[PDB]
């Protein structure tokens, strides 16, 4: 009736999502063109040339190599509906003092659906990245998809578990020093370590020890890490500060299941990592009949919009891809399972 | 019929189906009706 | 030693398919004539016909 109500801007309700893995470790992305995905790592280990004088020249050296692994398939496609009969009403947007034709509304809902599909692809990719640099072994499985296992090549020394009689839980809260444990866990890292990303609750017991008081732990301690945290804001990552030569990053990212939230990280884990650790953000090939017509066989993403014939005419929108996140060297991280 | 090809020797047609699983087909259509004007002009001897 | 994209294989398959369809059409066009001037009678019979 006679209301004449004007509407201001509406909320967004973005729950929580801050990858920090597709932006700190997987900066390199290369597409696929073949069925197999080789990944070699030459075992560089050279000896010395101690004393031999230029009269009795002797032993020669050996060439090296001998690593190869294939990580083939990947796939994902979150199809959405167009809702051909939902455009006759008005959206929560489109203020009631300036309406629009029910054609532009279809374009708006299509854009929203594409953005939702992109968010879904990102959340699928982040789970792959979390498994990748959390265990060195990934399993892609689900309904209507046979399981595929990717064994990164991680050694058993980089999967230390606290299980025993010394974990942390039965130490003193005021006198014990855990820095020696950090050094012991970081010695077998095969590279310098400066980020030790914790869990949102695994940071509670770490701060319990009084040895952390002498550490800086200030909001302005770094430049690169602080800048990346500013990039990846959204109240899912809290950079605590320095711990000596290593920074503290609390990553509380969340991903949505069918209807519920779940944490990317387990309850009590820590990861000894490197800020420059190279990781592959590589992409598969679109095995779609329509895609091959335009020669878009190799692409990071592939949007597609089509319409079905018949008495009820319905449009659709889909985004196909094949994320197969990878690392050059799995042994650049140490995954310690706290307890 | 929409392009007036009611009478032709062959007819190629390539078409792709909609839906999430997409597939494209190609088909050749014709109607050979080989006829002999004078049947008796030949003698088919079945040798043995 | 010189691969190709998985797109070009689609056209190779497409032209090979056209060749096979044309060959099959030309082959079915010949049994008619063979039966015609071999017996004087012919039968178009088969499943779904």
């Amino acid at each position: 009736m006679y209301t004449t109500a004007q509407l201001l801007a509406a909320n967004e309700q973005k729950f929580k999502f801050d990858p920090l893995f597709l932006r700190l470790f997987f900066r390199e992305s290369y597409p696929f063109t073949t069925e197999k995905v080789y990944l070699s790592q030459i075992p560089g280990l050279v000896n010395m040339a101690l004393y031999v004088s230029p009269i009795v020249s002797g032993e020669v050296i050996r060439s090296r190599g001998g690593s190869t692994s294939e990580f083939t398939p990947g796939y994902v496609k979150p199809k959405h509906e167009v809702n051909p009969q939902m455009t006759l009403r008005r959206l929560p947007d489109e203020d009631p003092q300036n309406l629009a034709d029910p054609a532009y509304r279809r374009r708006r809902i299509i854009m929203q659906n594409m953005r939702d599909e992109e968010l879904a692809i990102a959340q699928v990719e982040e789970m792959q990245a979390v498994s990748a640099v959390l265990k060195g072994k990934y399993t892609m499985t689900g309904e209507a998809f046979d399981p595929v296992e990717v064994d990164m090549g991680r050694s058993e020394e980089n999967n230390i578990t606290q299980s025993g009689g010394t974990e942390w839980s039965k130490r003193d809260k005021s006198t014990y020093d855990p820095t020696d444990d950090i050094e012991a866990y970081a010695l077998n890292a095969s590279g310098v370590v400066n980020i030790i990303v914790f869990d949102p609750k695994g940071w509670a017991l770490f701060r319990s020890f009084k040895a952390v008081k002498e550490k800086l732990d200030t909001r302005r301690g770094s430049n690169s890490e602080l800048e990346t945290a500013v990039k990846d804001l959204g109240k899912a990552v809290s950079y605590k500060g320095m711990y000596g030569d290593v920074a503290i990053v609390v990553y509380s990212g969340q991903y949505v299941e069918n209807g519920v939230k779940k944490n990317f990280l387990p309850d009590n884990t820590m990861v000894l990592g490197n800020t420059q650790a190279r990781g592959l953000r590589t992409y598969g090939c679109i095995q779609d009949a329509d895609a091959q017509r335009e020669g878009i066989n190799a692409s990071a993403r592939y949007p597609k919009n089509w319409v079905t014939t018949g008495d009820p005419a319905r449009e659709f929108t889909m985004i196909q891809s094949a994320p197969l996140m990878l690392l050059a060297d799995p042994d650049e991280f140490v995954s310690v399972q706290l307890a």
